[PDB]
């Protein structure tokens, strides 16, 4: 098997016993689990075991106080676990909610480590809760602890300090943490887009913004694509790849491709009101899949439609297993262009490739 795929049925027992019906839902890994077997994908391959992040390694982005925060969550009473989670914004937690999101972060771990020692060539992470709004103090937006950025900094533990990472984030919203624990390093370059209107749009700053470019050592290291007023879909993520994300990642050149792959810009979300298609996600994937040496990880993040999400997330893995990308079937929206052209501006200074 060129491709691995983690899946723990356990990261379901994460749940929200006073609104059963939160749009993130345990049923969204097992829904798109049970349509990489029917497609027969699964047996296609390389299983790779789920285990829980230590807590020494949280530490690699997280402050012992978070950790111990959410830690204590393990065994707290409702009320307690309630009062908890008010304290944060947009966050709900259950006994089983520190365990889910250790398995989620380990998951990640012993993918990567499978395509850095050469046993897989790339791998799919089907995890639950998300990650990318997690800071290092605290959790946010169904977020407890940053996936994608621990597994960024677990990769360069184990090869070297100074690895390449390159951190693609194409889930609805931005990816607040990630770009925070990254924003003065320029070994993990961080490329988000993100339906934006204007700064009013979850998480709703404007540090999501086009102008943010990074700090010191990380200046040009921080992407933004920022989407305002229209329905985004394969055209406006196509035209942002061609413009951007590609032309950027190629010159940036990285050792390693971490996807924080959100599904809610998909087609059918209710929370994220984009239209990118399964087979748009399909082109995405298969664009990545040309840098660094293909070794990619596609990490779940959000994404709402259970039928969206399992076509979305099995194109990925279809991709990542070599099938040939399927056929696209709109002139860009204006305001998109409008977006792109305000990246093109804010990163030419620091892309050669831009200029
Ligand atoms: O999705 C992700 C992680 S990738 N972050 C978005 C956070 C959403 C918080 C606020 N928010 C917006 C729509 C919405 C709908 C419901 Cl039902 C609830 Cl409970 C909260 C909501
Ligand atoms: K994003
Ligand atoms: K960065
Ligand atoms: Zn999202």
């Amino acid at each position: 098997p060129i491709t691995g795929l983690v899946y723990d049925q356990r990261m379901m027992l994460h749940h929200n016993m006073w609104d059963s019906h939160h749009p993130e839902l345990p049923q969204r890994i097992s829904r798109i689990f049970s349509r990489h077997e029917e497609l027969r994908l699964l047996s296609r391959c390389h299983r790779i075991p789920a285990r829980l992040a230590t807590e020494e390694e949280l530490a690699l982005c997280h402050s012992s106080k978070h950790i111990s925060i959410i830690k204590s969550s393990e065994h707290m009473k409702p009320r307690d676990l309630n009062r908890l989670g008010d304290e944060y914004n947009s966050i709900f937690i259950s006994n089983e909610s520190y365990t889910c999101a250790l398995l989620a972060a380990g998951s990640c771990f012993n993918s990567a480590q499978a395509i850095l020692t050469g046993q897989v060539r790339n791998a799919v992470a089907i995890v639950r809760p998300p990650g990318h709004h997690a800071e290092k103090d605290t959790a946010c937006g169904f977020c407890f602890f940053n996936t994608a950025a621990l597994t960024a900094r677990y990769a360069q533990s184990i090869t070297r300090e100074s690895l390449r990472v390159l951190i693609v984030d194409w889930d609805v919203h931005h990816g607040n943490g990630t770009q925070h624990i990254f924003e003065e390093d320029d070994s993990v370059l961080y490329i988000s887009l993100h339906r934006y209107e204007d700064g009013a749009f979850f998480p709703n700053s404007e540090d999501a913004n086009y102008d943010k470019v990074g700090l010191g050592k990380g200046r040009g290291y921080n992407v933004n694509i920022p989407w305002n007023g229209g329905k985004m879909g394969d055209p406006e993520y196509m035209a942002a790849f061609h413009h951007l994300v590609m032309p950027i990642a190629r010159e940036f050149a990285p050792e390693l491709v971490l996807v924080s792959a959100g599904f809610d810009a998909a087609r059918g979300d209710p929370l994220g009101g984009f239209q990118v298609t399964p087979e748009g996600y399909a082109h995405l994937t298969h664009q990545l899949m040309s840098l660094a040496a293909g070794r990619v990880l596609i990490i779940l993040e959000g994404g709402y439609n259970l039928t969206s999400i399992s076509e979305s997330m099995s194109m990925c893995t279809s991709m990542l297993l070599g099938d040939s990308p399927p056929s696209l079937d709109t002139p860009l929206k204006t305001s998109a262009t409008v977006s792109i052209n305000n990246v093109l501006r804010a990163h030419a200074p620091f892309w050669s490739s831009l200029r």
